[PDB]
């Protein structure tokens, strides 16, 4: 049930597999939402090591089970690339600045 912990944020393979699959098709079509524009492109300057290959993209990923839709994000995220592969899931939750972490 819990495979992704983000904080206090608790997620499993279909939370992210939904979000992800909306994410994906908003990117296809060249469609954003929100005041950030989700979703777009995500540079890793974190330096995570992700098994997937770039460009990557954040969306957010609602605590609430619902699919993000331009309203408040929150603090999670959802990053896959051009393939619709999942890189990680990450979140601000626990970081210092505008920087995130990655969920376990
Ligand atoms: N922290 C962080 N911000 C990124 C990254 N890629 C793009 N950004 C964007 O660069 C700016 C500074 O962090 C923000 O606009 C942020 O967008 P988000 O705020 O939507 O994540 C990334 O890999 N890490």
């Amino acid at each position: 049930a819990c495979d992704y912990t983000c904080g206090s944020a608790c997620y499993s393979s279909s939370d992210v597999s939904t979000a992800q699959a909306a994410g994906y098709k908003l990117h296809e079509d060249g469609e954003t939402v929100g005041s950030n524009s989700y979703p777009h492109k995500y540079n890793n300057y974190e330096g995570f090591d992700f098994s997937v290959s770039s460009p990557y993209y954040e969306w957010p990923i609602l605590s609430s089970g619902d699919v993000y839709s331009g309203g408040s994000p929150g603090a999670d995220r959802v990053v896959f690339n051009e393939n619709n592969q999942l890189a990680g899931v990450i979140t601000h939750t626990g970081a210092s600045g505008n920087n995130f972490v990655e969920c376990t």
